[PDB]
């Protein structure tokens, strides 16, 4: 076999390539501008968030029937392409199709196989080995951000990056597959009481499954929809664009650390509190931002938390669909969900700068936002597992 820390090492990889892809188009803003709008260009982050987040359904599926491996190089395949076909784009909608469609494609092919594989490989820690599958959407900025602007001084970011995440994406795709079916990686642990995962139909059907839904599409929704303000509070309250922008700066350090650390957290004390509590947070920093927002040290506090909220959520929302249908059916359970978060991403980014424009304010988006989040606090503390399965066709065996 092989070290079962390989797959998370895998998902380190694939998570990254997928950071680095939905970082890309913020270096891209400045360069497309020159040649030929801003809300133009978000256009083609906004269809590539809803490609990847729906994409993810299919690719957990196929990721259950047909294996992980295939799918995330498939999804290397499609992205390299993707990508690379942006360099070549003479219009807007060449644009929308390389780089929303094939890229996100792509991408949410990479994104989920290695996310259900990987805790199959630490059934003793699964939030932390999910954490794992999840952190390089955190550091994709922090790698490339300056590899790609040391490249333009922009075609060549395109070609180039889209031949590197490749790379990357199929030698994670190439390594990746559950443990054997038999035998679980481990060095500890009349008739009987057999219990069984859940099946995607059966998870699919389950109430709570919409819950936690309806929970991460207000979260999601919450955070897409007022980070992009963070640094124009700040900049409205009377600071310098680079003391704003070097507050707000923190948000992808705590993005990229809560995936782990909270993982770790829940795997020692258990999800349901602690991630209620996160999102509490998360609701009274979208309140807080108002007394806190006007110095770059308030503001950097807002900034840290809503990013550790943030992140949180896809790590958390992963464990808990682990926690309560189990691990066989994770593909198709957690894909499926992850839906939420592709419509999130697609819609609320645009909804937080309507509300802006059209109050000329803050008050509503970030209120809004609150809200969001007092609604998922709600649904994600009174939300307890379904009852586990009985397995009564096995449980005939005895005899
Ligand atoms: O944080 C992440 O891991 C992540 C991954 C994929 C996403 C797709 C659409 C919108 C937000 C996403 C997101 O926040």
């Amino acid at each position: 076999t092989m070290p079962r820390w390989v797959p998370l090492l895998l998902g380190l990889l694939g998570s990254t390539t997928c950071g680095m892809l939905l970082y890309a188009w913020s270096v891209f803003i400045k360069p497309l501008n020159a040649e030929f709008s801003r809300a133009e260009i978000a256009m083609a982050f906004a269809i590539c968030c809803l490609i990847f987040g729906l994409m993810t359904f299919p690719a957990g599926r196929l990721s259950d029937k047909m294996g992980p491996r295939k799918v995330v190089m498939t999804g290397g395949v499609l992205l390299a392409i993707g990508f690379i076909l942006s360099g070549f784009i003479q219009s807007k909608y060449q644009l929308y199709i390389t780089y929303g469609v094939i890229a996100g494609f792509g991408g949410g092919m990479i994104y989920l196989p290695p996310i259900a594989t990987a805790p199959k490989w630490w059934p003793d820690r699964r939030a932390l080995a999910t954490g794992f599958a999840v952190v390089g959407l955190g550091l994709g900025s922090f790698l490339m951000g300056p590899l790609a602007t040391y490249i333009i001084e922009w075609r060549y970011v395109f070609w180039y990056c889209g031949v590197a995440m490749g790379i990357m994406a199929l030698i994670a795709g190439a390594f990746l597959e559950p443990p054997p079916a038999g035998w679980k990686p481990a060095g500890y642990t009349a008739a009987p009481k057999v219990t069984r995962d859940w099946t995607y139909e059966e998870a699919k059907g389950d109430t709570k499954f919409w819950l936690l839904y309806l929970a991460y599409f207000c979260g999601s929704f919450a955070g897409l929809m007022v980070i992009g303000h963070l640094a124009g509070f700040g900049r409205d309250a009377g600071l310098t664009a680079m003391a704003a922008a070097g507050a707000v700066s923190s948000l992808a350090f705590s993005n990229a650390a809560t995936r782990i650390l909270s993982g770790w957290f829940v795997d020692k004390i258990g999800i349901r509190v602690y991630f209620a509590a996160l999102f509490a947070l998360q609701t009274a920093a979208m309140i807080a931002i108002f007394q806190l927002g006007g110095s770059v040290v308030g503001l950097s506090i807002v900034a840290i938390v809503i990013g550790w909220n943030y992140g949180a959520m896809f790590t958390l929302f992963p464990a808990t669909c682990l926690q309560f249908y189990g691990p066989t059916a994770q593909g198709s359970n957690y894909g499926l969900l992850f839906t939420a978060c592709g419509l999130a991403g697609f819609a609320g980014p645009w909804v937080g700068g309507w509300l802006k424009d059209t109050t000329g304010t803050y008050y509503l988006p970030f209120l809004c936002a609150a809200a969001l989040c007092a609604l998922g606090t709600a649904i994600v503390f009174m939300t307890k597992p379904p009852e586990k399965k009985h397995a009564l066709e096995l449980e005939v065996l005895f005899q």
